């Protein structure tokens, strides 16, 4: 499917007034936000920053998103963000992802994403790159 | 049945020059206030009662895309009422030809607004759908 | 300068969650975004819909943003929302914006901007049409 | 002197290809806090304090564009202290470059945390500043 370990890629933020809610807590659509951020910067790490992306004509299309909400995160709390492949297929790919509080590693929310990739210019199915399959286990190539 | 209609402004897009996906999840959700509005349960009912609801899952399937300025029409229909929670089912199409968008399924729970701790869904409420 | 009267145009719009912070208001942020629909719609009912804006080539972009803060909105408030042209250049226009709670008419905040003309291909500066200009105080063309 | 440094996400951008103008204000705000905290500010003391900041006023002036994935290094100056409220001057640049891509401006109220009214900043804080 798509194999995952190692020192288990997180990527951390901090919780602002602009992502909470009337509740006191951050408002639950946000946390996709925090995904996607994640998912950007586990490309970067990879080798894939924007200008790499845009150089390949890559582009990533959101397809489906899923989200399950368990405990809440408030202003100022830090996130722990995983961004997991879960499945690599031919022109997609499928991520897994978990938001974590920082100070206690309680989970607050587990996403799940089917992500197309496609040619930048034309929006048209594409395969995903060779080097590309490759980092999502181990990248010198 | 029931649909919300919302206008896409320049803060609903992305440089794809279409809906950011994300915002798709914003305009449900203000069509399940609207239809719990219309059932006779504004806000002010809510808090009257004690009553808070909270997202417990969110789905969202994506499939063809809208622009600046498209109108959309959203859908808010109850499929499940539980003892504790709700689960709806939602379209948001287009307006000018009707094109689905985005199909998206949550599963709301009804908590205690004082002390966040579940509780049941009242009766009225319950029967305003039924 | 620009002159303002009639029945005085106001956009209505209603809070829901995803405008409110952690202290149980709008996030004051969120008001520019109320106040920029607000021009939008005033736009269309002075017959500059987006398609009419992209078929002229027309194209407003925010130079200046300025805000003051005076009470608060709850979730599920109203809000009422001028769109007032303060001064009228000939590439240029500088609005004045009022967020009023729609219950009791109570200021919650006032806004000003000055907002740039320019082509929609090339961002260069242009003048404001004629028709447009007119539409500011009556428009039968 | 002080700077936060903040990555531009697709969530940021709009149909432009740039950053939504009204965006900058969020990340003007993300850089006061971060300052507030370095000076020993974080939001535990200020709820321990009773404090709570509240933006009375906000101008923000627009220069030039930042593009998805560029970095910005944002600024956060206390230009004056008052009894119940803090002058803010703040300058977003980008990180490549230095290019200024907007100044803000803002008045920040003090107020109690429980009843919202105004209250002076805390002596501590005054001097964390000075
Ligand atoms: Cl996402
Ligand atoms: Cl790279
Ligand atoms: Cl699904
Ligand atoms: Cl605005
Ligand atoms: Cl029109
Ligand atoms: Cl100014």
């Amino acid at each position: 499917r798509a194999q995952h370990g190692g020192k288990p890629f997180q990527q951390r933020f901090r919780v602002y007034y602009e992502d909470t809610d009337a509740g006191g807590i951050v408002y639950y659509v946000n946390y996709l936000k925090f995904m996607e951020r994640a998912r950007t910067e586990r490309l970067r790490a990879l080798g894939f920053a924007q200008s790499q992306l845009v150089g390949d004509n890559l582009l990533f299309v959101v397809h489906s998103a899923e989200a399950r909400y368990h405990a809440p995160a408030k202003l100022d709390d830090e996130l722990l963000v995983s961004a997991e492949v879960e499945e690599l297929n031919r022109a997609s790919l499928k991520f897994r992802q978990q938001v974590r509080r920082a100070s206690d590693s309680v989970l607050l929310c587990e996403g799940r994403f089917l992500v197309a990739c496609v040619r930048a210019d034309t929006l048209k199915p594409r395969a995903i790159p060779e080097t590309l399959r490759a980092a999502f286990a181990g990248s010198p190539d």
